[PDB]
C-alpha cells in the first residue's frame, strides 16, 4: 500500500479521506496520520457528519491521538512545525498538503526533511515546482525525480481537461471564463450576507489556465461570483477558435471524449438536470450539452458543471497513486 | 395629464403603478383605469405588500369599483373581451397592455377600436408591430402614425444598451450572453418540477432573438444561455463579445462611465464600488454595468457583467415610452 | 411475496419505491403495478433524480408502459378511474394508495372491487376507516378483517410516538406545537422574499384524532422555512407528574433504545437538519433542546426527514396488513 | 436638541442613525460624534449600503475626520481609550455606547468623567447598571438619577412587551420560548455549518433576559432558538401557562387593544395574511400575529411574535435616550 500522511483537515482534507473509502482506492492507498492544529474530537465529528456529502458510511471513532475510520487507525498530530513531523516513524510515502495557503519548495522540502518520500499540493502553489498535474491531461509527465507536486486547483480541474479538449479540435485564439460557485478583510463584500444575493468574488481561475497553457498569456480572463446554493459549481466558458465549428458538432467531440480518452475525467449529458444532481460525483467536469451555443462559427460557450470538491478529492488520489507507482 | 389605462394587474401592472408615483411621474401621467381579471381584495393587498423595498408608502383602499392610491381614483375594471373596454370613454392616450399574453397587430387594433389611440405593450408581442422600443436606445424612432408598441422585454432591456454602447465604439462581431435570473407537481419540462432552493436551474431564454430582432445585423452571430440561481430580484448578466477595434478593459470602462454620465443618464449606470445584487434592488435603471468584473481578452474579446432590477428598471421605462408615444403623437 | 401496487407517483409513491430497495424489503413486498396520470418517462426521470434524496443507486429505464428498477418490471397505468384498474388479472395483495386525494371507505371499496385484497392510505383520509396505523405505536391494534387502512400523516408520524412516550410516564394534560417545515392558499400568490411564511397544518386534529382523549386540549401551527426537506417539530406540553429536563431525556433516550428503537431515536450531539436527511426513523428527539419550565411544561424539539420516515412506516404497516 | 454621540459604527450604532434621519426625530437628537475604530470611508460606504435596510435615503459624504449625513457634519474619532473621548468638548448629554464590549458601571464612569452626562449601552450589560429599559414597559422606572442605563437586547425588547401584557391580564405560570433566528450572530460545533441548507440551533440568552427583567418567573422560564435562511426579520414563538382561563379570540383582542392604546407604536397587531419580509425595516419591537393564535384547555398560550429585532431595537434605543435626557 501507499502510507499517505493529510497535512490539514479543512473541507478538501476531509473529501480525500471520505474519498479514499467510497471509491475502492482504499486497496491500493491507505492513510496513516493526519496533522492539524484543532482537536481530534471536531475532526473526527465534521468527518462523520457533512452538510454536502451528509453521513459518512464508515464506522467513525476517536481516542487519544488516533482516529478511527472502520477498521483503519490513523494518527493526529497538531504540529506548528513542518519539519518535526513523524514522517520517517511512520513510513509516508506521499504527504497530500491540503492546508490553502500557496505552495512551494521550501515547504515540500519541509515535509521531506521529517520524512516524506514526496508532497503533493491541493493548491496551485509557485512556477517553481517539480510539476502540476491536471489528472486525466498530464499524468505521464510525472517522473520518479518530480518529489514536490501540485495538483493544480478546484475550478482548474474542472475546467482545463475541457480547454484542452476544444483547443486540439479548433485551436482556442481567445477565452473568457466565469465561474458561478456555491456558498463556501480589505474587501467590503464578505460582510454581507451570502444568503439572498449574487457576490461577486476573486477569482485565480486565468493564472491557473494560462500558466497550464502558456500559449495563452494575455489570451484569458475570468470573473467570478458566489450564490447561495449547493457545493455543485457551474463555470461558464467562452472561446473564439480558428475552424468554424456549429454547436451540435462541438457536442459531439465532447460526448465521443467522454465515451472514449476522458472516461471518468470529463462527463457529458444532454438530459435535464439541474446542479444538485452533479453533487458527489466523482467526475472532474460534466458537459451539459443542452447548453452548448456557437455565435457564428468562432465563439464556442459550454457550460461545465463539478463537484468542484468531490472531484478534486478524487483526483488528488489519482495523482497521488501515479506519483507513488513510478518507474525511473 | 397623458391618460393611461392598465390592462392586466399582475407583477409588471402592480409595478407599473408604483413606479408612477415613487418616481414622481404621476406629475405627468394618470392611471384612469385597471383592467384585471382576478378579486380586487387581492389587488389593494398586493400592490401595498408585494413590493420589496418596503410596504408601499402610498395609501391604498378598494372599495366599490374603485382603487385608491392615495388621493386618487381608479377605476377597477373586469373585461375579457378587448373590444368592450371602455376606453373611449375615459379618454384614454396610451392603453399599457400589461398581461404578458396579447401582443399582436390586432390585438392593438382591438385597443385602439374600443377607444384607446394608441397601445403599449409590456412584452416583444409579434414581429410586424409598428415599433420596439428599447427607452434610451431608440425611443426616437417612434413616428407619429406608431400606434401600437411594444417595449421589449425585462432582460432585454437591461443588455441591449450596452450592446448599443459597445457595438458603436469598437464593432461588435459576434456576441454570447449569459443571465443569471433570480427566482420569482408534474410539468413537461423536467427541470420545472425541482426545489429552486437547491440548484443553478437552466433555463429557456428569448434574450439572444431579442438582441437580433433589435440588431438585424447580428442574426446568426448571437446566442445567449439562462440559469435561474435562488436569490431575490436581481438579475446578472454575463455579455462576451467579440470586437473589431483593439481595446483594454480601462478603456471600455471609461466608454462606459462616460455614458452613464451623458447620454445614458439615468438608464444606464456604471459602479467601481464592492457592491452585491441586493444593491441594486429597486434601482430604476435598466443597467448597471460593474466595472470591477470587466475583461478583455486579448485586445478583442470583452466581458462586461451588467447588473438590473429587471421589474423595476421595466416598469419605469414603460412610463417613459409611455411619454415618448404620446410626446409626438397620432 | 406481497404484492403491491401504488396508486399516485407523486413524491411518496416514488420514496415508497425507493425505500422499497434501499432496506432490502424487495426480500418480502414485490411492486408489480403504477397508476400514475402523468407519463411514464416523467416518473422514470424523477425516481432517478431527486434534490433531496441524490441519484437513486438501482438502474432506472422506462419502455413503453412498463418501468423498470433493476431487473424488475413494473406495469405502468393511467387510469383516471378506480373501477378500470386491473388488480385481479396482477392479484394485488395491497393497493398503497398515495395520491393524497383518495382516502374514503368507498375509494377503498373501489381498490377492493377491482381486486385489490386491501388498501393503504398514505394519507390520514376518512374519518371511519378500518384503522389509521402509526406504526411503532399501534400495529397491534390491528386485524385481519382490516381491509381499508390509513396510515395517518408524515408529520402526524414524527410527533405521535414522542407524545405516547411522554403522555405514558408523565400524564399529558395541555399541548402546543409548532411545526418548521421546509420545501414541503392565501400567501402563496407573493413574490419571492425568503421569508417564513405561516402555512395552514392539521397536526393538531390528528393528534386528537389518535388521542380522543386530547380533545379541546391541543393546539398546532407552522411555518415554512426556505430550507432543506428536513422538518422540526416543537412540541409543548403541560404535565401532570413534576419532572426535569434530563428525566426526560433519559426517558426517550431508553425508549430509543429498548421499544421504540428503529422508530424513535435520540441525539446529544451537536447536529443540525442536513445531518437527518435520510434517516429512516420516524423522529429523532434532540436532547440538546430538551427544556422544562418550573417542573410541568415540556418542550421537546423532535427531527424528523419527514418524508423519508413515513414511507418506511408504509412499508412496515403494508407487511404488518398482508402477512397478519 | 438633545447632543448625543455615538461609540460603535457596527450594525446597531448605523441603524441608529439611519433610524434617527428616517424617523424625523433629527428635531430632538443631534448626533454630534461617532468613535469607531475602522476607516472613515468604509463607515460611510456601510452607512450607505446594507442588505436588509437597502440603500439608504440620505447622501452620504465622507472627507477626512467627518462623516456628512444630508447636510449634518458628524466628527469621527478613533479612539480606543474612554478617557481620551472628547465628550466635554463636544458637549454630549447621552453617550449611546453601541460596541457590544463595554457595558460596566466603570465604563459608564468612564464615559461620564470624559464629559457624558448619561450613558445607555446597546445590549444586557452587567447586574448592577442603574436601570434596564424595555421601553414602553418601565421607562417610568426611570430617574434623573439614573445616569448608567441599559437598554435590553433585541430579541428581549421583542418579547418583553408581550409578556408583560399576557402577564397583566392572565397571571403567567410559566413560559417557554423558541426563536426563529434568520442570518445574524464551550466550542460550538455546529458554528462550521453552512447556514444556506439547515435549521441549525443556536444558543440563545432569552430566557436569562426575561429572568432578568420578570425575576418573579425565576424557575418559570426556558427558551431554545434556530436559525433558517431567511432574512432579517424573526419569529418568536411564545407558549405560556396562564392563571385565569382564556380563549384565542379574547388573547386577540386583549393584545388588538394594546396595539390601539397603552402600547401604541410599540407592539402591533395584525389579521392579515402576511409573510416575515412584510415586517422588514418595521419600527415596532413587536408584531403579534393574530392568525396563529392559539390557546390549548383554557390555560396554555400560544402567540406567535414577528419583529425586525435591529430596527425596532435601533428606534427603542432612541425612545429611551430621548427619555434619559429629559427628567426636568
Amino acid at each position: 500500500t501507499v502510507r499517505v500522511a493529510i497535512n490539514g483537515f479543512g473541507r478538501i482534507g476531509r473529501n480525500v479521506v471520505r474519498a479514499l473509502y467510497e471509491s475502492g482506492r482504499r486497496a491500493e492507498i491507505t492513510v496513516v496520520a493526519i496533522n492539524e492544529l484543532a482537536d481530534a474530537a471536531g475532526m473526527a465529528h465534521l468527518l462523520k457528519y457533512d452538510t454536502s456529502h451528509g453521513r459518512f458510511a464508515w464506522e467513525v471513532r476517536q481516542e487519544r491521538d488516533q482516529l478511527f475510520v472502520g477498521d483503519d487507525a490513523i494518527r493526529v498530530l497538531h504540529e506548528r512545525s513542518l519539519q518535526s513531523l513523524p514522517w520517517r516513524e511512520l513510513g509516508v510515502d506521499v504527504v497530500l498538503d491540503c492546508t490553502g495557503v500557496y505552495g512551494s519548495r521550501e515547504h515540500g522540502e519541509a515535509h521531506i526533511a521529517a520524512g516524506a518520500k514526496k508532497v503533493l499540493f491541493s493548491h496551485p502553489g509557485s512556477n517553481d515546482l517539480d510539476a502540476t498535474v491536471v489528472y486525466g491531461v498530464n499524468q505521464d509527465q510525472l517522473r520518479a525525480e518530480h518529489r514536490i507536486v501540485s495538483n493544480a486547483s478546484c475550478t482548474t480541474n474542472c475546467i482545463i481537461p475541457v480547454i484542452k479538449l476544444l483547443d486540439d479540435a479548433y485551436g482556442i485564439e481567445s477565452g473568457t471564463v466565469t465561474t458561478i460557485h456555491s456558498a463556501m478583510h480589505p474587501d467590503l463584500r464578505r460582510t454581507r450576507a451570502a444568503s439572498q444575493s449574487i457576490i461577486p468574488v476573486d477569482t485565480k481561475l486565468a493564472a491557473g489556465i494560462t500558466r497550464f497553457f502558456p500559449q495563452f498569456n494575455d489570451r484569458f480572463e475570468a470573473i467570478a461570483v458566489r450564490v447561495p446554493t449547493i457545493n455543485v459549481t457551474a463555470i461558464d466558458l467562452s472561446v473564439t477558435v480558428k475552424k468554424p465549428v456549429k454547436a451540435n458538432e462541438v457536442n459531439l467531440l465532447l460526448q465521443k471524449a467522454a465515451q472514449g480518452a476522458f472516461h471518468g475525467i470529463v462527463d457529458y449529458t444532454e438530459l435535464p438536470l439541474v446542479s444538485v444532481d452533479f453533487n458527489h460525483d466523482p467526475h472532474s467536469a460534466i458537459v451539459d450539452g443542452t447548453q452548448t451555443r456557437v455565435s457564428g462559427a468562432h465563439l464556442i460557450k459550454t457550460l461545465v458543471w463539478c463537484d468542484n470538491e468531490w472531484g478534486f478529492a478524487n483526483r488528488m488520489l489519482d495523482t497521488t497513486l501515479a506519483m507513488a507507482t513510478v518507474a525511473f
